[PDB]
């Protein structure tokens, strides 16, 4: 990607190729190099994303109402997933599971829990992606503590399976 | 939020609460206003959200993957969900088909084709979620011409129901 706008010497402005545009503050990234040059990735620090707030309307919630440690919670936890998987899983459940793990603990302080009623089937009929779930689980609440019963286990197992691009090992 | 940091009368950085490091982009942000000061919602043009190299290994290619037109379209598909059930879901539903409806073109141009094996059992289980469902992908193959079989509407549809507050209605 290049570099189109320039606020200053370390911040400068992005516009990737897929029609977003990006602040990356690095050190001394418009020093030494020019607009249209590709982004040097050595020098970035931080990067910042664009949100069109005419458009991006929920998708702002996203970015604004999920805490950073939760998110560094779904983004291991489907690590995990994906170290045992040995896929690049689809994004979807990353995003899922940071709002699913704070609905989760509202849910669990609601006293509620939610069943998929899908369950007696998936158990048998998703056996491996299931077991990874729990693993992932066993994660969860050895990490945070937020322990989901095998219904919402099974949720994500659906989620896993959707996010398993082409079963081939 | 708070504007804590400014580069320039229209660009000002945030810090917000969940530790995140917003740089909004409008008119006469920092103009006359003050750090620590609120930042005006009238004069919010443009925002960006943090994005760190280190932290966001997937929750990258989210924000970097999504085209603004399938960000749309997605935001589209749960305005009319919403429309239909009333119910404000969960944020997780409107980033997960942005990369869902992406993934399944993909999906469909890679003749990964996933029947849902569940889908028997969640005719009768899952009646109104998956209708709405349904409706929504004619909507989605309506104006866009990305069209999905039930099955993968099915898995839409457990992706509506982990976006669910349950029927509370």
């Amino acid at each position: 990607m290049k570099i189109a706008k320039v606020i200053n010497n370390n911040v400068i402005s992005v516009v990737n190729e897929q029609g977003k545009e990006l602040v990356v503050m690095g050190r001394g990234l418009a020093f030494q190099k020019k607009s249209g040059d590709d982004v040097d990735e050595a020098r970035i620090e931080k990067v910042f994303t664009l949100d069109n707030k005419d458009v991006s309307e929920k998708f702002k919630t996203l970015l604004y109402d999920i805490p950073i440690e939760c998110m560094e919670v779904s983004e291991e936890i489907i690590s995990y997933a994906k170290l045992q998987l040995g896929k690049k899983l689809n994004d979807s459940i990353y995003v899922s599971l940071t709002n699913h793990i704070n609905f989760a603990i509202q849910r669990n302080q609601k006293g509620l829990d939610i069943k998929n009623a899908l369950l007696w089937e998936t158990k048998r009929l998703y056996k491996d992606e299931f077991a990874i779930g729990k693993e992932a689980l066993v994660m969860v609440k050895n990490k945070t503590g937020v322990s989901l019963p095998e219904d919402e286990a099974g949720f994500i197992a659906l989620h896993i399976v959707n996010a398993e691009l082409n079963e081939l090992q």
